[PDB]
């Protein structure tokens, strides 16, 4: 907070009387389905020290939810997207630097409760044959209580160096038709990983037994949108005035399989199977503001 | 948050100093029942890369919730909207590009709750005779809660390509008069789907047992009005300075039929049944900043 | 959100830099006890495509919640607004044409819980005689909760045309005296429709047995007040210059009559029993922008 | 709050009608992994007393989270970040002074809930035989109920001197897999500390039975980025106008290794075992009005 | 609330149209540990009645928790900050007057709940040899909860006279590990005040049987930082324009030893055992407008 | 709500383009212990009706929280402020009116829940004998839960005439060492009013048996400050343009003393046994624009 040490608040910031030249660069990759974008900023403040460049990714990664493999109604695959990524990186060679990201780790809480309770009881019973009888009693408790909110998919900032930076999203777990939150390391002996599973002992066909898409979450199988901002300082008494830059929108994907073993379904998952990556290179002019690729 | 990179608030965005050129186009398809409308805005701002247009398309969708069939007081049908849509399409000849889209999938969360408890126990027992009798007793408890919120319809970004961008609004479930949650899966060995049900042995006629479109969700009878916001992007370089648009408004209906079988009402849901489909045509002008058709 | 597209906040919107020539009509219906009142703005925007016109339908309209028969202190009658309605027309023929209207149809949401439970037990008895006893124990518990906020009237949002659009206020239930909420369909074998009863069996006068209007809702007796608002846009090029409009404010009430059969009073409910309608119709002047009537 | 005291909100803030040079340094420590960077601003109010200038370590620390060691399958270590710190000083023959630090210690609250229930009882038993009996009886209990919000990690500012301010992220307790919160203290006779536990009793190999960092908190992995805000203030009658200041960006790591012992795994936490260190000194030209190194 | 009077919002408050002159004083006491700081603004309304002075005693007071002394492994004490308080005075004297003070006394609430149920019951028990029994009974039950939070630190405004005005922080109640809140006044026949214990028959050195000072509260290790504010006003035909102010920023300790009796810790509480007190004089010149000292 | 008429928000409020001469009046009663301080402001605006005056009797009242009288061990007296007033008065012959007043009476409203149970039960007992038993039961419930919040003290609006207005501030209820909330009415037959009772049965002195005032609500030893506005209005027409106002800042105190009777602490309260009156006589100049005394 900015007011909290005395100072008037945004006198700290830098944009301030300046013309700041911004940008659109849209490219759709079909082969993997990833509708990449990003939307840069050139800022070059008087009063400031380096020259400035955001960046933001918009872009869109599909989901890829879709049933890839059936052998007869005995079993059938599964390819869901695990984790969605999306890196920026530059040269070794290279002379600019990378400041500022928003998204970043972020410390989260739980409630906790305590709870203590003390009891007392008596009754009388009796008879038509005039039998008299008596209780007394009493009682102790003691419980503990332990809350949190969990999402389905979380949002992680790997370690940014000062080259590059990267961000990622993961599957925490879900909730099956309103059953227990599974994940992609959970077991039973019986049924095995039920996450992707219709019904326990179905008849119906292997491949047709596996949950809707509708019914699971949407980054599932309409993918994910990220919005990511990156800030890239550039000192202005540099030599080269052209910097480039790599753009990657990796996506994970899952192999979830289940199997009719006798009675039952069965279901196995095995963890990072396949990996889409869409790498573009662009170019950065800082003398004319403009990057284009 | 443009403030949480230490630049000043609003500097990144595009639309100062400018004016740009708004408009509306509105069409009511009788057929279908579907009073569309889109709204655009031109920006040309000298300082960004390319022209832009954002199209609003506001528009209206009837619900059409209404019994189509029925064959005496034995069985009876009922249409009602499974789900709504509204996509937009460029040709795969065009030069222009779709750039952002403000409603997006969103990672959606559930709270958890763990709880465990103690206890001890101890009671005297007495009566007139002077017999004596004692109790030591103790227990454990161990309880799970998951809570969640989940709405009657769901919204959903399909996977936006270069060139086309559409959303789509499904059933999730409804609560039928107090009773649980339903949806089109729902399934009863003894009374089937009680979705649209309103009395499981009722004596009145088929056509008659069916839930009230008041008490059902609004958007089943009175429709679903989207507010969806896409942008375009043309080459200010371009050769060719015209453009065309495909805005299309399916619906999609389902069959629910409920059938007297010997003493009580039971119910079966046939999904995607009908789609009503209007495709309008528009035109755009980048150099005169109009749409028009 | 404007925005979360990266455009500057309020750039879209339209109205600037220009003047509105608002208004005022204000008549009141004795007949049917109506306040009606319409406020209207006239937005010219050279920059926008057609010529503006927001009408605000504010007015108010009466409840008319009184015991309307006796029959001696065996029966007596009540009629209550089960709805309010207000809606706009234009003629077949015109060429202006309806566009945006703010209260729409919205998606509700609700709660839901899922719980678990393990338990163990075990306690140790024993008596003077020296007879000891032993119980071990467990339990399972599964609990589903399911909540959501439900208001006593429902406003809607008839299916709009080009032409035409409506609203609506329909009476979805009420809470009697703390007791359970009713509806018009609520029913039971013994006393019937309760909605409306004071008490189950007392002994005073039929129309003596009805609930007091300051316990049931506001709007029943005291009515309920509209804020709609619609936009009508008429090309620049039109060769007339001149637009009809009406507006209705029809109100619908019901007849709820109690019955003393034997021991305890019975009520009945009988929907959509009268309908007060009150239609003026307004000129529109786009050319000198006054709306008079 | 200025306003409370009737006083015009922002009158007493600085920073009015002056303009301020910020600025940006970065630096990349591949040794202990610390993306370091800093953003200064030079304010020189007239109206104020002293030259200004807001220091704002953002930088980026790495997790470190990983294992170190494996000896076979009987035991294997691990090194997590046990604590994060970043602290700044001034030499001790120098002019200038720390003034404010925006992040400082906050009091915590905690609800407290307490509870008193009185009860009666009676019940009538009786069988085919004409025995009747009967059953009175009552009981009471009281209740204490509390809870309070903790999180994973809690920051601190150590007391801050005149020359020297530094601030600390330690690790309050984490939830393993839906289990009670753990800490570095933790103690079980039977398993000891399972903090980074998997499974209690699993047969796979020592290096193996860890934590996924994913299920993990984020800052364990992928790092703790701070924000933290200092202001010093120099005298602007100083005969020298140079000031040298030093940055430290420590890392604290812990040991925990878990050991087989016979039948299940066994944990055991090594609190501070290693210290990560990077010091940087700048140098500041109050003249000049820049901080460069 | 000014809008509540119909007044617009800010026209009362005082600032407008004029230049304060903000200031700075920074000095730290080594012997007591005490960062003290005060902010003051001199504020000169032609349209106000006297000449203002804000001051703002931000500074920082540290917690000094630690281990005193030590007698072998059988006793060990404690010393830990009961209370921290900072005011400021005038001499008797003088002709400037306190008028205002922001941190002030506020009233608190509580959360207050009854409840009563009502039962039945009823069963039915039969065996194989034909003998039937029956069981009616009912229950009542009431209830009163009541709720409310309890901070760690509780802030007061000591009786503000004319010539001194102060605030003083307490130490209102501490959780230790999950156990309910104790105070310094909180006594346990068995173990005694079990404040700051560790462990209650714990083996280790009574010095090392002592909370962890990250367990506890932030502030009885790291310290307080006050942010209060106070205004001074001075008649500006006074004949003398030159005030002097004392500032204070005593700290409080209390002894806090454990004694190991014959085999659990006993804990035992001697409040208001040292002060530290930490008075600076400054000088106050209404016509230079300036503080020093 | 100045929008919700469509009337533009603060065109009706009152201090447009005009100078107001505010001013501010300190004075402390040494025997009352009550800071008095009094903010006030000159608006005369053109388009006005009458000259406005707002004054603020922000001021402090101490509490006075002391045991008075100690007999002994035996008996020992309490005195603490029941109620603290503060009112503004004008003579009768005066020509100004007094207008509006902020802190006014609001209602106040409770949650209500009322709760139904419908249950199931049957077991199946046997034993290695043969022996076969049954059980079938059923149960209702019934539950009624209301709950609101309660201040320590209740500010309340005496009602104002023409020519005075005051407030006051009462004590509701104080709850004591988590104890149930006690009021000044609140009786027990064994140990009377708990009310500033520290042990029900201790072995201390009496005058030592009484609650610590930091337990105790700050209002009762650190006193009272108010923030009350009331603006008073004259006819710019007026022969006579000085005016003369009284400001009161009473304060009510009640006499708790406990007594030792054979075994046990009884306490006993005495409402309105002192109260201590403040009164001081203003002078308006509305010509001049200046309040003085
Ligand atoms: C896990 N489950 C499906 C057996 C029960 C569902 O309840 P919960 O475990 O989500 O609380
Ligand atoms: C599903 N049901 C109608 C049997 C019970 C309703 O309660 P719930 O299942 O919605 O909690
Ligand atoms: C319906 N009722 C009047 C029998 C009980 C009232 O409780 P509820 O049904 O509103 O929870
Ligand atoms: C600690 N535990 C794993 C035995 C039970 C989990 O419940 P809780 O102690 O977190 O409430
Ligand atoms: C006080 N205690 C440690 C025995 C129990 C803890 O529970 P609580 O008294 O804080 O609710
Ligand atoms: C009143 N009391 C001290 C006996 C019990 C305290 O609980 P509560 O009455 O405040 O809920």
């Amino acid at each position: 907070a900015d007011s909290d040490i005395n100072i008037k608040t945004g006198t700290t910031d830098i944009g301030s009387n300046t013309t700041v030249k911004t940008g659109d660069l849209v490219t759709y990759d079909k082969e993997n389905g990833m509708h990449k974008k990003v939307f840069y900023s050139f800022i070059d403040d008087k009063n400031h020290n380096k020259k400035l460049l955001v960046i933001r990714t918009k872009g869109t990664i599909a989901g890829q939810y879709r049933v890839y493999s059936e052998e007869g109604a005995n079993k059938s695959g599964l390819a869901w997207p695990s984790a969605f990524k999306v890196q920026l990186q530059l040269p070794d060679n290279e002379v600019a630097q990378i400041s500022d990201y928003y998204p970043r780790n972020s410390i989260d809480t739980k409630e906790y409760m305590s709870t203590l309770t003390y009891g007392f009881n008596g009754n009388v019973t009796g008879d038509d044959t005039g039998k008299i009888g008596g209780l007394i009693g009493a009682n102790v408790s003691i419980g503990h209580t332990l809350k949190y909110v969990q999402p389905d998919f979380k949002t992680i900032l790997e370690s940014p160096t000062d080259k590059k930076v990267g961000w990622k999203v993961i599957f925490n777990n879900m909730v099956n038709q309103n059953w227990g939150p599974y994940d992609r390391d959970s077991w039973n002996p019986v049924y095995g990983n039920q996450l992707f599973m219709k019904t326990r002992n179905g008849s119906m066909k292997a491949a047709d037994n596996f949950l809707d898409p509708n019914k699971a979450s949407s980054l599932l199988s309409s993918g994910f949108s990220p919005d990511f901002a990156t800030v890239i300082t550039m000192d202005r008494k540099a030599s080269k005035q052209q910097t480039n830059i790599d753009v990657i929108y990796e996506r994970v994907r899952d192999d979830y399989q289940l199997h009719w073993t006798s009675t039952n379904w069965k279901g196995t998952n095995t963890k990072d199977k396949w990996t889409d990556r869409s790498s573009e290179r662009y170019k950065i002019d800082w003398e004319k503001e403009e990057m284009t690729n």
